[PDB]
């Protein structure tokens, strides 16, 4: 007997014995049973004599994770705990399947990691891409097998070590699930580094029920080198964000970062908190993307987030390629308070709340996007920021309601004139929204609705103003290259008394059959000489398009009055009959509500 | 001495010196004491002799778990761990108290289990009822006493086993938490199976703080034997579901399955995914359940899910017994994004965002519904279906409120003909409702609004079209046997000048002293020869109730204009004043807005 | 050799070797090493020969908590547990920096607590203050250092011992973080004590990223002398707390308890249930607080909701000090559900969702408050609560949007006469506020929006009634020392044709030059006596504002007809003209809707 060398040596555990609190009726167990239930990277953080190694800034973590994950996906899967009170430096890419997307660990299925303590990238990682957790077994993703059950989750944090990307060219993550079905990441900070993503969720499709949350992603871009940057890329359905905290503080990020893309049907953006990024979330069917879960983006929600962006809060997109053709519909927006951040003027992308973006080649008429709401948000950008809008518009849009949102900024329908000219259907602007005044005496030149398109069709625009501005050219305004037809657009009078234009359609567009109108304008008419019922006309003939109007001005006389209501003339007069007490030829400038079919 | 022997026995951790980190101010203990600080199934999963025996297919595992749930509860309570993997089967059913529930496994209070492999059932189960995890400690639950404080959690997996049900009057269930309070299931899938609730929290209202979060429910109905399901049923106040995921695949699921029922007051569902379902949530006071927390069911929440369903969204209900009347008020429905996916027309139950729905013998007459608001939800239907509307409204109705909601459907407000004939209060359909175009030119026959009511006393209706829909029959009807009265219907004039009929009262209901009303309409006029200031008149006398009209056409002519404004006589003509450059009788035909005390 | 002392010693398990699952890949460790990857406190609660003490309510265990908690910071952090099973008490109070915060237990960064037993709070503590955790390092926090990476997690208890607090004077909190950064509350319940919070969150704006999730307060207030309570405090930006459940009995809970304020920027209040306190949540800035994060509150979301309370929902308020101005700005309050409980009217503080309050002091004239947008939430009070409004205005008010609300209770908007005077800009309430019928017939001598202010400017009110009370005295009613100018004040005719006073405007304000308002009002004409087109005349001379007026009548009459539409004259009757068929004097009384440039 050498019981003695038995219990010094590395089986020693397991002739020690143990039953749980001295219950006659548990398993009579060694105590190398119980230790094994749990696994840590220090049970193979060692040299190749067994002998346990510290880890440290000069100390490559990397090979030993790896062969902790491996073993406990061979026999099923667990969780890793990753302890705390330490940091892991990671110093060198892994080998094999991952190899070809410069990844550093391989996930697997089934192997969940605790990460309680800190995980750095070490300098060797420099000027270089990385993608520190990679799901996928292939260079190849088509040729990748999946990646199910996988968690990271714990109080711990993920370092990307503050280096600059090498040339733009470059790509970075920092968890690459790959097809990804029932992975998430909870908890985890992500910070200090220049990437591409911190997170990507599935592989064009392929994937399901992958989420992150109550995560926090600080400081992810840092240099004018980054081509790019999605904090969360959502690339498979039934997928989502919820309760993260984004933030970035450098000037690059302003201009390239975005908080999240969602990519695919039945995903989601909600009660997160946005600081710093150009944009809040792409919601976009990318045609090169439709291989796992379909052609359509549906289902798409973007909720009760909290935002301060410096470019676009939501951009919305699809597009095709030689063989498939990507469509959005089925969106929503909702709940979410949204401002631009302090800047100058055209100092950062155009500042919206939503933005009808063109593909990445810049084509607007390969879109199809439409049964988007839009309700119940609030918009803010300061005075100074003339290039801020409710929507800009900028490619083929087939449908998107707005109902009780308020938005306070410089317009609320925008796309630049002498760019693209998009053909619009089902835009909807219900009365309910609410136009702010931060931006009053600010819109020399201006229209506040700038309908800068080819075509409008099945729309409705109704202005309700709720303070004065008469700085702006006009309330709203087409010019004649664009076709109205089939569509509503009112002008409330309130706050509008003293305005020279409301409406206005410089090619006369308000004329159409099916085209539904009302706004104020002033208007001067003269009256027969006759005592008693008398006829008052207009005196300009620009009026046939008219099916009715009546007045918004006293009357300040005691001998006459003029009519309440009018009709129109086939000569383009309005007519109306007034009243004189006593006669004479009447002379009036009067403000009428003028009204075409409604 | 043998403290070798000693060394060796199961007291031999007991023995065994430790102080954590070799701190001279902690604790001398024993290794036995830090572990006995956690416990798993394997400290219980032994044979008589105390040999851990392993768990698979011909192992039944409830007896040993039962024993690990019963030890822990005796000391107080604490946290088991079903180990990751492995799959442990359970293959018999519980004694006790849990008998007539077909209980498997009886839950304690304060006795939790972090679920991290996988539960089977075995065939032993095919074809029988079972409820796999039971918290009632009585088959009565009236005489059984509470579970407290017992949590269920992990990333593990409750399955099913795919057996179908027996009998259609057998019941099923994963977790029946009995009388709960402080009780919750976290991050578990549920799947496979054929089942009529995954989870139950409370009973009859007695319970509190029980909740839902982070779970899958995947494929839990596969049998046309299967007579009903609700995945998550809460019936104990202040509890609620969150964060889940629902998905079906049987064709039987979109005929018989609901994601959640809320049965009680102060519950939740929020934040979910669904697909594949026949409804979304019931939220009803039944009066057989009313037992625990009162007679009525007041806050109740459905907001911010995602669905694709092929039946109704939310239902709403409330019913009686001899002696308990149910009352259902105080309910907020926003924030979903909700279609009925691709079907046929009428091959699933009638889809609908809200139903008011029937009790469970089909009464319509017992319900007392009221105070609900229904705000910024998106519905759609495929063009093809016809059987979907934004309410059915079948059952007696004490208040709705819809405001800013975007509806895309076949029908607004539905009821059949010929069926129950509901008596209708305080219905209110706000104006910024948007109304979709998806089912233009399908409506030949059909009413937008089909108000198929006994009453309809405290309403409003404001219609409001974005796209022209020629083929439906009206915008709104109301047949003789709707009385009307002390309400609000409007029809908004875009889109409809081409419409024969816009709203139709065919019971002359709109003339009633307290309806209030405006909708356009083709009217035929002559005037007098008189040159100059001049009446015209209706050559019909149908407009006895009107009380203005104006005009909603251009005026062709030259010589003579109609009047822009009319009001009645006694004989039901309208009659106003236009104006004859020329003398002669006039006769036009001109599209007015009628209207009734607006 | 002693091998046997060695192995019996504290240091045995350093001796007993251990390879996980005999991986001879893995790590030669020793049994310590493993034991030592977790900590509780079991390894501190010792008496000083090291031998384990058994908690209970003669043992005072706050020494050995601190010990634990002192040793683990000391290594970098992690997580202690406090086991489940076990009552731990607190008996005296801490030392050090902390005592003069009344502290029991020093938090340290990077040391979690894992809390699954339960922390009860002994009679020494009866009638004192007392702070149970705090994370200050300092009694004067601005000299205090920070707590960072603190989080108090687990299913176990927190119970303050049902002690009333000793004097008003006092401050009892549970868990003060100090300057908190990345720390968080999670799945706790706080219960059973008379205390001023349970959580406070930061430190007069300095910390960050620290949040209150999944917790439960339970019964916090029980005595009349707590002066006032918060349960939980957040005072650091991007910080917040969701899916909390908060519950009191005590009737002085109703007139002293707020679940939540929020006091700096990017902070959240969501998907909460409230039950039995006073006060929601207030949203304020206070100066005196403005130290870390600015002087403004900007980005703050109440959001979700359910709650029953007695006094006022959300809380809006900013306040000066003599060196700093506080601005409060950017808030959304969305898809609350609110109700106040049953009482008597007047019995607890005024009911509202919405309260405007002034200062501490009481000032009204100090604050800063704009661009708040209120919607899709529901509110209700029963009918016999006077002290019941959508908004209690009480102070001066930059700018507030109500969109798409259901408003259920006695007033609309409010403040109380001969009170405070606010100077009101941009009240914005916007037409699809559905205005709720529970109190048709008790506002006898009351005004539905009663607007007892200095001022009004910039502001929309649209009233829409969707049922008849004619017990109301107006619809809305400015007294004559109200200003009002450049605003839009409608009433819809709809349920108000019997209504003897719509709109009153006591100072005749309606007459302003950029006033736009409209409403019904009873009308007496007379006319001439001329065959044909024939004037009618306003017997009154009161309508010298009016722009245009329409009838909202029938013409019971067959000989003659009123006009539809009227203007005015200079001497303020309103003119029309009507049709004579039959010569004679016509005298009528007619429903108009009177307009002013609308």
């Amino acid at each position: 007997d050498q019981f003695r060398a038995i219990i010094e040596s590395p089986e020693g555990a397991g002739h020690v014995g143990y039953q749980y609190r001295r219950n006659t009726g548990s398993t009579m167990r060694m105590v190398s049973d119980v230790l094994d239930e749990r696994v840590s990277l220090w049970d193979f953080h060692c040299d190749p004599s067994g002998n346990v190694i510290q880890p440290g800034p000069n100390v490559d973590s990397r090979q030993y994770l790896q062969a902790a994950i491996d073993y406990v996906s061979s026999n099923g899967g667990g969780t890793i705990t990753i302890p705390a009170g330490y940091t892991w430096y990671l110093g060198s890419y892994g080998v094999g399947g991952i190899a070809g997307h410069s990844g550093i660990i391989q996930l697997r299925s089934n192997v969940n990691l605790n990460i309680e303590g800190r995980i750095h990238l070490s300098p060797f990682f420099d000027l270089k891409p990385f993608q520190v957790f990679v799901g996928f077994d292939n260079g190849d993703p088509a040729s990748s097998g999946n990646l199910e059950n996988c968690h990271i989750y714990g109080h711990g944090v993920v370092d990307f070590g503050g280096y600059e990307f090498g040339a733009s060219s470059q790509l970075r993550n920092g968890v690459a699930f790959g097809r990804s079905y029932n992975c998430s990441v909870t908890g985890i900070t992500f910070q200090n580094g220049d990437v591409t993503w911190a997170i990507t969720l599935g592989w064009n499709g392929y994937g399901s029920n992958c989420y992150v949350r109550k995560c926090r992603f600080i400081n992810l871009v840092n240099s004018s080198v980054n081509a790019d940057h999605s904090t969360v890329y959502v690339n498979c359905p039934y997928s989502g964000v919820e309760s993260c905290y984004f933030s970035m503080s450098s000037s690059f990020a302003r201009n390239i970062a975005c908080s999240v893309q969602l990519h695919q049907h039945d995903t989601f953006y909600r009660g997160s908190t946005v600081n710093g990024y150009c944009r809040g979330a792409y919601v976009v069917m990318h045609a090169a993307e439709a291989a796992g879960a379909g052609s359509y983006a549906y289902n798409m929600q973007v909720e009760n987030n909290i935002a301060v962006i410096y470019g676009q809060f939501v951009i919305l997109g699809s597009d095709v390629t030689a063989t498939v053709s990507g469509h959005l519909n089925d969106v929503i927006v909702s709940g979410n308070i949204v401002s631009i951040g302090e800047r100058a003027a055209f100092s950062a992308p155009f500042g919206a709340f939503i933005d009808i973006g063109p593909d990445n080649s810049g084509a607007s008429n390969v879109q199809d996007i439409q049964r988007v709401l839009v309700t119940g948000n609030s918009f803010y950008a300061p005075a100074n920021i003339t290039d801020s809008a409710a929507i800009t518009l900028r490619a083929n849009l087939n449908g998107c309601t707005f109902i009780a949102n308020n938005f306070d900024c410089r317009y609320m329908v925008y796309n630049a004139p002498g760019t693209t000219s998009p053909v619009v259907q089902n835009l909807v602007w219900d009365k309910s929204n609410v136009i702010g005044g931060t931006h009053a005496n600010q819109r020399a030149g201006q229209n506040l609705f700038d309908m800068q398109f080819a075509s409008v069709v099945n729309s409705t625009i109704e202005v309700q103003l709720s303070c004065e501005d008469l700085s702006m050219f006009s309330c709203i305004l087409f010019p004649a290259s664009c076709q109205l037809s089939y569509s509503k657009i009112t002008v409330d009078s309130a706050w509008t008394k003293s305005m020279s234009n409301t409406a206005v359609f410089e090619g006369n567009q308000q004329a159409g059959a099916n085209v539904y109108v009302s706004y104020p304008a002033t208007v001067n008419l003269t009256s027969y000489n006759t005592q008693g019922a008398v006829p008052f006309f207009s005196t300009d003939t620009n009026y046939a398009w008219v099916t009715s109007a009546y007045s918004l001005s006293i009357n300040e006389n005691l001998d006459f009055s003029p009519p309440a209501t009018y009709t129109n003339k086939a000569n383009g007069q309005l007519v109306g009959v007034g009243y004189n007490e006593i006669g004479g030829v009447r002379s009036v400038s009067v403000r009428l509500m003028l009204q075409r079919q409604v």
